[PDB]
Formats: C-alpha cells, structure tokens, sequence
C-alpha cells in the first residue's frame, strides 16, 4: 500500500536512461512502476500527457500528486526517498552539491549539445555532420576529462547518481562523435568502467541499440 | 573564522542574478563574498578561472574546496547551508524536488532558449530576430503560464528560490520577446509581483540595465 512512483518513459531517450540506470543502481526496480510513452509513436503529444507535462517530454515521474518533469530532478528525488542510507546517499550537503553540480553539467551542457545534433538528425534537419555540430560536444568531452582527472568518477572518487545521466548521454552522442582514448584517456577509462556495471545492459544498452537502429534508418 | 563562500560573478548574466536574488532573499549578503569576473573584459578566459571552471562561465561558487559551476547548484547549496530553518527551506523531500524541478526548467529550457538568442545578438551572429528565434521562448512562456495557473509561484503557492533564476531570465529575454499580459496573464501578474521584492532592484535590475545598454550598443 506504499505509494509507488510512476516513471513515464521511452528508453531511447538518454535522460530516461539516466533514470533507469539510477533505478537499477539503487535497487528499486520493484518500487518504481513504468509507463511507456513512445516518442516515435507521438504518445508524448496525447492530451493526457501534455496535461501531465506541458514540455511534452520524457521522462516524467508522478509520485502521489508530485509531478517531476526532468530526469535530473527525478534522479535526485529517488535518491532522497530510497537511497538516504546507502552508497548513493546525498545526505551530506557538500556531497549533494557535488552531485547536483554534475547533473547540471549534463542537463545544461552535455545533453543540450547532444540533443541539438540528435534532434536535427532524427527530424532530417541535418544530413551531414559538420564541425559546427561536433565541436561543442568535444568541448564537453574536454570538461568531462578535467573532472575525471580530479576524481575517479564524475563528481567524486566514488560512483554517484551523477555518473548515470552523463553515461547515458555519452553512450548516445558517441555514435556520432566517438571518444578517442588518446585525446580523452580518463574519460575513455571511465566509460569502459561504467559499461561493466551489471545493470548497464538492460538499463542503457537496450535503449542505445534501439536509437542506433532509428539513426541507421534516417541516415 | 567561518568559511565564507566566494561567488565569482558578473551581474549582466541571468544565472548570476538568480544567485544574487537568492543571496538577498536568504539574508546572507554578508556571508557570501563576491569576486567580479567581467565577461566583456574576458576575465572568464584567464588561466586561473579556466582552471577553476573549465566551462569558463559565471557564476562559480567556491566554498572551502567545493567548487560549484552552475547557478542552479549554487542556489540549492546556499539553501541547504543557510536556509534550512526559514521560509525557503528545502528540508522536505517533495518540496526540494518541486523546487529542483523548476530549477531544471530554467537551466534546461528557459535559459537555454534565452541564451541562444542573447549569445547570437551579442556576438553579432544575428542582426534581425526571426520567428525561429522567439517561438521557443514563447513555448517556454506557455509552460510557465501553466505552472503559474497550478500554483501562485513557479514551484508552489509560496515564493521559493526557484522563482529567482526564472525571473532573472524572464527580465532578460523580455527585452527581445516581451510578455503579453493578455496571452500570459498569470505570468505577467507573477512578474509584476517579483519586481516588487525589495531586493529586486539591486540584485537583478542593475544587471539587466547594464545588459540593455550592451544590447543597445550592438543593435
Ligand atoms: N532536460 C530534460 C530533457 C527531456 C528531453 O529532452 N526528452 C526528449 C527525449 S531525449 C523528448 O521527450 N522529446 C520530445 C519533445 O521534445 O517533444 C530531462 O533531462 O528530462
Ligand atoms: N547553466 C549555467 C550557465 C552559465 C552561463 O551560461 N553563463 C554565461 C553568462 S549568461 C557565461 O559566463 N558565458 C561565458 C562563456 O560561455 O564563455 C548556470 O546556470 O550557471
Ligand atoms: O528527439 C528525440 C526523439 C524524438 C522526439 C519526438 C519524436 O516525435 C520522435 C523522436 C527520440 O529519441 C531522441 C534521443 C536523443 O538522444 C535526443 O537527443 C533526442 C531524441
Ligand atoms: O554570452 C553572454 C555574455 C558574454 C560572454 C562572453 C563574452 O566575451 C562577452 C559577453 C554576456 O552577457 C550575457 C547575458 C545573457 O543573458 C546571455 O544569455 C548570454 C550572455
Ligand atoms: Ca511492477
Ligand atoms: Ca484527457
Ligand atoms: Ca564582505
Ligand atoms: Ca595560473
């Protein structure tokens, strides 16, 4: 009779996969109900979903009357109510701020730059990738490489929920802007490490593979 | 001998002014030291600042060894350590998530759309504003109008720190995409309310006026 959060989702979306990765890492796959909202079917444009989220985007989390409409806020909230006593705890204010700071980096920099390119490719706004498209992504790689020089994972020396949105993005934009282990060695090593998490395949690779298939169709 | 946070800032920046508004609202203007980093002088490109923040952007907050490089994470952190027992408290997990959700809206939607237009204008990438420029801003207004129909302020019925980044942005992009009280009545009424906060003039209007002058020069 506990209230279960409901995650409105399409796992081709990197923001969605950041949450899926988080749900698995926190061990709460059984406490979060899923509700599929298929982007290529345009189910995010249905009147109910637009009423739920005027941004008409996934993911969305509904928990009782709480409606979160950004993967990054969903991730922090799931940590608060399910991860306070574990390895992903955000109880310490400086630790919470370190993690939040890198969530902001993903939301405002890395995913923004990935989505300009990916949205243009999907809607056929771009047919050929020019340097104007990939240079901002490589600048984001440069920043990530600095972060992963200063700590072992994106926000500190331990894995945190901030690694999950960034790796969801990294594994997506990587198909059009591949990581060079020589130019970004700390980032490549971190990427390889994250792919080895036991839940990486079901929480992130499935969705990447579906998007790769959609991109092969449009290119 | 308490450690004072240091805010690296230029108040022409809406993200900076979201923090300045927060600092005043929390009553901590005396607990946060300021360090000016002038964008038009290119002080954000100096080697020290780039080492501090590879994104070479303001604001930055340094507190002991903690370095936050996004206004939205700075705002949440200042609430945690200075506002836990007051009217802007984020101690409740659902309240924190509501506020964080609208910070994400500002970081990922409203400010992103404001900055594409403002950056293009400043660097002369755009000389005339076309519908491709203002339509995404008006879509963001449509979402904000929904939020302000469901609650009195952006995140709930009380003023929260989420109102401050959004009003910093709103007062900036408003100079190129004016709010229509007939098309967005709840947003206009909220905007007028925020302008009446006693700290609005020094924390936000000064910086807007400087940017208006910079825009008059470039247009
Ligand atoms: N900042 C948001 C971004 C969400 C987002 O952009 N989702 C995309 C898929 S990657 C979407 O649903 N797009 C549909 C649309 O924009 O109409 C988050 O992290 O949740
Ligand atoms: N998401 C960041 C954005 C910061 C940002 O874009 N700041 C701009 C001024 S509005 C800047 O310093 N730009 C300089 C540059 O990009 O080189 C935040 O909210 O702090
Ligand atoms: O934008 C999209 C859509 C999408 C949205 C609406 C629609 O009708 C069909 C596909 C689907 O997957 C994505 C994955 C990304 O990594 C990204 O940056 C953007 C998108
Ligand atoms: O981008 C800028 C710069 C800027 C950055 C670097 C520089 O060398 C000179 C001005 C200054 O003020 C801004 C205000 C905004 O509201 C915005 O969206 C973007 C900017
Ligand atoms: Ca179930
Ligand atoms: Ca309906
Ligand atoms: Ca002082
Ligand atoms: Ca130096």
């Amino acid at each position: 009779m506990m209230s279960k959060p409901v995650l409105y989702y399409d796992d081709i979306s990197p923001p969605v996969r950041g949450v899926l990765l988080t749900v698995a890492a926190l061990g709460i796959k059984d406490q979060v109900e899923l509700k599929l909202v298929r982007l290529f079917e345009r189910e995010h444009l249905l009147e109910d979903f637009v009423k739920l989220n005027p941004l008409h985007a996934v993911p969305v989390l509904k928990h009782d009357d709480l409606v979160l409409t950004d993967s990054h806020a969903i991730i922090m909230y799931l940590c608060d109510i399910f991860g306070q006593d574990g390895d992903f705890s955000l109880k310490d204010p400086k630790q919470r701020a370190r993690v939040h700071n890198r969530l902001c980096f993903n939301n405002a920099v890395l995913f923004q730059r990935e989505s300009i390119v990916m949205r243009g490719l999907i809607n056929r706004s771009i047919v050929t990738l020019e340097d104007h498209h990939l240079k901002p992504v490589q600048e984001a790689y440069d920043c990530l490489e600095v972060y992963l020089t200063n700590s072992k994972f994106v926000a500190c020396d331990q894995l945190t929920v901030a690694d999950f949105p960034i790796v969801a993005c990294m594994s997506t934009v990587g198909m059009v802007c591949p990581l060079s282990t020589s130019r970004w060695p700390k980032t490549a090593a971190w990427f390889e490490t994250m792919k080895q998490l036991p839940y990486y395949q079901q929480a992130n690779q499935v969705g990447v593979d579906k998007l790769k298939e959609r991109l092969h169709a449009v290119m």
